[PDB]
């Protein structure tokens, strides 16, 4: 299949997601390291076989990732490795364009007062906002393939909505608190209760401070994913989805919800 779509056309997100899924054996929602040496090995092949020289990015993705055995890649890394959508990717990397933790700040803006996951009509609208960011307005071919990959590659329960791990899979794992935040999954139930704990005034609202008060649990819970150094930062990022410096938990829960859906 790769061999066909890899160097076939500018393939959409589910396709490139499939081609990459081909080697994405551990289905960890990310290409592995060896799988990368195994995938990237198929890339240079898709080129040699499909009669296309390997693009500096594929040949380099291979030169770069051909040794990322102790490394992993998200949807965005592979999204643009293959010529799936040089245009749709503009929003694809919109997560990594300036910041992994910052873009997410914008992800919740349209999320209807930030429900914790975008909607079908909202996310479908969200991609548009991506268009607003790319300053190009990625055509239907760019944003649709995207709109769908958002709710599909992350389909919590298949409602049509969007959670973070999709945006987190297409976002920059490099500094994203999410890739660690997923494993950081306390539990939507502990989220609700801890949050309530952070809700010291009993007002139903958590501010960017409680956020670090949230992380304090987290770092002590997993210094492997939550460092008390970046914890204040982990409080900062969830904050990115909060409301006017005061967070409505519907924004944080998504950061570390086990996947309550």
């Amino acid at each position: 299949m790769a061999e066909s779509h890899l160097q076939s056309s500018l393939i959409t997100a589910s396709q490139f997601f499939e081609i990459w899924l081909h080697f994405d054996a551990d289905g960890s929602g990310y290409l592995e390291g060896k799988e990368l040496q195994n995938l990237i090995q198929e890339l240079l092949q898709a080129r040699k076989k499909a009669g296309l020289e390997l693009s500096p990015e594929m040949k380099t993705f291979v030169d770069q990732y051909g040794q990322r055995d102790d490394g992993k890649i998200g949807i965005v890394e592979l999204a643009h490795v293959l010529p799936t959508e040089e245009n749709f990717l503009l929003l694809f990397r919109c997560q990594q364009l300036k910041s992994c933790e910052e873009f997410m700040k914008t992800w919740r803006k349209y999320d209807t007062d930030h429900s914790g996951f975008i909607e079908t009509e909202e996310l479908k609208n969200f991609l548009k906002d991506l268009l607003e960011k790319a300053n190009k307005t990625v055509d239907d071919t760019k944003l649709a393939e995207y709109t769908d990959l958002m709710l599909k590659l992350f389909d919590s329960n298949n409602d049509g909505k969007l959670e973070l791990t999709e945006m987190a899979r297409l976002l920059p794992v490099q500094e994203n608190f999410l890739l660690k935040f997923q494993g950081i999954k306390m539990c939507g139930k502990e989220f609700n209760k801890a949050f309530e704990l952070y809700d010291q005034d009993g007002n139903g609202y958590i501010d960017e401070n409680e956020l670090d008060a949230l992380l304090k649990d987290l770092c002590e819970k997993n210094k492997q994913e939550l460092d008390i150094n970046n914890i204040s930062t982990y409080k900062k990022n969830i904050m990115a989805l909060s409301d006017g410096g005061k967070l409505y938990r519907t924004d944080l829960a998504l950061i570390l919800s086990a996947g309550d859906n």
